């Protein structure tokens, strides 16, 4: 065992990828540092865990989860698929390209349970505060064991933060919103459309959440859905029951007034206005201070905190790629920590960061975004022993998905794609997505 | 100024009472310590501020507020009157015994505005973490300035914690609640009865929140309200529209099943199941680890943390008495910090704590609880120059209030009581409470 201590905050996909990188090293027969992972929730898997709770959890901490009932795969499952654990391996039968959450999580956990992750994680424990000690070159981290109601401290030579960035709402005030008599919530609190059956719903925002929650409400029987955008409409061809409007200027009781001078009464308002990066446990000189984008500033190779290189952030980028991207990040972080990758000087890092920050700014369209992230991963992968996979093919599948959503927003989850791991083409699902109101694993594999 | 630094966490009634106690000392011409108060919200007033937000606030910290639209004082104002600032001098017109939230906020604010206290409070700032430094005999406190997204630290000789204990929900799981298709929330996130017009509502619990939210819903137009109790029903004489059932055993879709074998469909479930003490910013050896009751253990005179006497807790007891109890506590804290009251040794404190804990355990009926807290305050108020008032008379008024509520739960707020500070009898309000749907300060005073 190396004379090095590494602390990992979070046992979601990012933290688990850090554990994967180290497990791979130890499977070579190579020594690794002492590793400890700490997770706020009672289970691993992060965002993938569904909870009925909203606001704060049973112990009073902000609720991490943002997933809802009736959630299905964002993009094709073939863009998620792991090299080392394929969908064919797990399910032993072809399935469609868009499984529901329970099915994806069954696959995700199938791999985690084969790993040694359980050996390294302490659950129900939150990182509460962090001091960096200049003279020790270590982080002193305060943890709160929520189950024991005890606090404790640990010291680490490297600290890896994988706490996500889709959990603390950006929940802006709108004029008069406090006069609104119905439900007012952020997408973070949305748990399913059943409570909104036969109601008129206003969604504010125009991104993934607005689109998916809006369609769900329509599909599951809301009286009507309005999506209100700030800058750009979704532009999808909507059915009767969903419509788009420009931005809300203000509310007067249950009436929303819009920029085009129209107004409508609503039963509920759901703000689909995105999330903030929030690190309450970090002093501000260690915080990522960024808007959500594909390449936050102050992160060398998108991973090493530029102003204190012993602090590592994983998964803090906006995401097309998820698990496989986190893997490439973790492998790089590992090799850096093990001394296998030499960190260049500050001037060189600054230059590289500026280059990628500028490349990101220059990307505008969805296809350009996909290509940017693909290029980002391509670079990381070439720096380590991480097994290559067909990034070009996956990028083309993301681009095809984006075009499918533009072509038909209600039915794109009916399309099938081909695995880049196994070459197997997904099989048409037994029920068209619009007709499937049962998201259970049992129903899906039935 | 004394060479002593006192930090106060919270600018609700308790923190403001601490400020007032020190203000009152300085008015004698005596030196006081350097004092700094820190408050999470944008203004003072604590629980008495209304926010339309739920779950977490705009900066992602758990929401403090539990008050809702249409909330009125639930005990006679004569029971909470400050001993050094009367309703007579504040409003200068006669008012009733049960004012709405805005009116009591005005009163709370009235007293603090007599001083320059506002310049001693830093708003939008959360206490994040505390280290007690044994060798320095000081608390190192980390604060998070939410607006600037900056952290900073301060050192204090004494730390006064006035952060409340009615903000972190006790949110128990009930079998099948995760499959209930309607609105589910804790009372903490209830913001008013308008959202439940024409709906069937289930309230779980049988104390103040259940009782008041039940009557609110009924008054504002709910179809029906069910209050489900764990041990004892409220036992009030309910109008048609409100009923009581024993405890919910499980949910099956929108159907709640009760202990008595009955069942009923509901549109919404509100858990009125109380709150937890929660101090995420304190190490566990500085936490009160207590269930809610009238005398939490480990607090000498209900105020001084027994295992570290430089830590002071205000208002951590369950409450019949409120404002003038916090004052009594704050004055005692002040005199201790100034050295006007000498702390007895640990053995003596242990004995006194045990005596009071046992007396509390013995108290069972509402009247016994009232007498217990009366006795607690009677002892403490004699120890300082906070002006002693007729506690026995307030106890009688509380017992009358319990009687009024038993007699007619719908009109108890129309009853009038006499001040023990000034002997002024409250005047019947211009509108009966059941007929008053306008809770504005303006409507109330005019
Ligand atoms: C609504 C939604 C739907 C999505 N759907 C898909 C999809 O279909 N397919 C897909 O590929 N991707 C999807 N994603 C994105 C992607 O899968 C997730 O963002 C992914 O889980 C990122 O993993 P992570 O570990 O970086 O963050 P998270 O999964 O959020 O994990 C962070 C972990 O850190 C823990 N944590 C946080 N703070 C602390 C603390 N102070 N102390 C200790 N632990 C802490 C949390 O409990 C959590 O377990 C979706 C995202 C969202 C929001
Ligand atoms: C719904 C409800 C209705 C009530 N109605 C009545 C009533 O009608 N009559 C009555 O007499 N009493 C009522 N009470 C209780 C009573 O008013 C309390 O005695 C009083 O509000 C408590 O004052 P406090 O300052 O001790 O706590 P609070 O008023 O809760 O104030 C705590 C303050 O500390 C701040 N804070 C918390 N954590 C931090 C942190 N980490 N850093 C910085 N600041 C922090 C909070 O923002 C808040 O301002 C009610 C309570 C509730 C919840
Ligand atoms: N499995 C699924 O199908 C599923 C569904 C839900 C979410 N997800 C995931 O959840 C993550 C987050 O996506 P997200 O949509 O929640 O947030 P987001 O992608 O970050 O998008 C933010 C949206 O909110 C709008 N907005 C921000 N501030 C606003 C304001 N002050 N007023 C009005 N509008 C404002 C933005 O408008 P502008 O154009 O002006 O910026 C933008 O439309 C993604 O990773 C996504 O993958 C997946
Ligand atoms: N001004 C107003 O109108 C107003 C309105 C709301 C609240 N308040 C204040 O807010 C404070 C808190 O009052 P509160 O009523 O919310 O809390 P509370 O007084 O602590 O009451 C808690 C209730 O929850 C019940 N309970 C706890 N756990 C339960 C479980 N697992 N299952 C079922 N029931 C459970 C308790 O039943 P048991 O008896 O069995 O323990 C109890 O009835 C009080 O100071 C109150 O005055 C004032």
């Amino acid at each position: 065992m190396l004379n090095l201590k590494v602390g990992i905050i979070g046992a979601g996909p990012s933290g688990l990828a850090m554990l994967r990188a180290f497990e791979s090293e130890q499977k070579k027969g190579n020594p690794i540092p002492e590793i400890k992972c700490y997770e706020k929730q009672d289970n691993w898997g992060g965002m993938w865990n569904y909870t009925w709770r909203t606001g704060v959890g049973k112990y009073g901490e902000p609720i991490h989860g943002s997933m809802y009932k009736y959630l299905w795969s964002n993009g094709p499952k073939e863009c998620l698929e792991f090299s080392d654990y394929t969908f064919m391996e797990h399910f032993k039968q072809p399935i469609s390209s868009y499984p529901p959450r329970e099915v994806l999580f069954d696959y995700i956990q199938g791999r985690i349970k084969q790993s040694n992750a359980r050996d390294f994680i302490k659950f129900n424990t939150v990182a509460r505060w962090v001091d960096y000690l200049e003279d020790k070159k270590q982080f002193r981290v305060i943890f709160d064991d929520l189950v024991k109601n005890e606090t404790f401290e640990e010291y680490f030579d490297y600290l890896v933060v994988g706490t996500g960035h889709f959990s603390t709402p950006n929940m802006p005030y709108f004029k008069g919103i406090d006069s609104f008599p119905g439900t007012v919530m952020h997408a973070h609190d949305f748990r399913g459309a059943d409570q909104f059956i036969d109601k008129d719903i206003l969604l504010i925002g125009s991104s993934y959440s607005a689109e998916d929650i809006g369609v769900q409400c329509f599909k599951h029987g809301s009286k009507s859905v309005t999506i209100s955008y700030r800058t750009n409409p979704i532009g999808a061809k909507w059915p009767k029951g969903i419509e788009e409007k420009p931005i809300v200027t203000h509310f007067e009781d249950n009436v929303a007034h819009f920029k085009d001078g129209s107004k409508k009464e609503y039963d509920a308002v759901i703000l689909c206005t995105g999330y903030q990066h929030k690190f309450p446990f970090l002093p501000d000189n260690l915080r990522l201070k960024t808007k959500n984008n594909l390449y936050p500033d102050n992160l060398y190779k998108g991973v090493v905190f530029n102003e204190n290189e012993r602090l590592i952030f994983l998964g803090m980028q906006d995401q097309y790629y998820t698990f496989n991207m986190f893997d490439t990040q973790a492998w790089f972080a590992r090799d850096y920590m093990l001394g296998r990758i030499a960190l260049p000087n500050k001037e060189i890092r600054d230059k590289d960061i500026a280059k990628w920050v500028e490349l990101e700014k220059t990307s505008v369209t969805g296809e350009e975004h996909v290509d940017f992230q693909t290029d980002y991963i391509k670079e990381l992968i070439e720096m380590t022993d991480y097994p290559t996979f067909d990034l070009d093919r996956v990028a083309e599948m993301f681009k095809s998905w984006l075009n499918d959503k533009e072509t038909n927003i209600l039915n794109y989850r009916d399309k099938v794609y081909t695995s880049v791991m196994t070459g197997v083409t997904a099989e048409e699902h037994h029920t068209p997505w619009m007709k499937e109101l049962d998201d259970s694993l049992e129903r899906y594999l039935d």
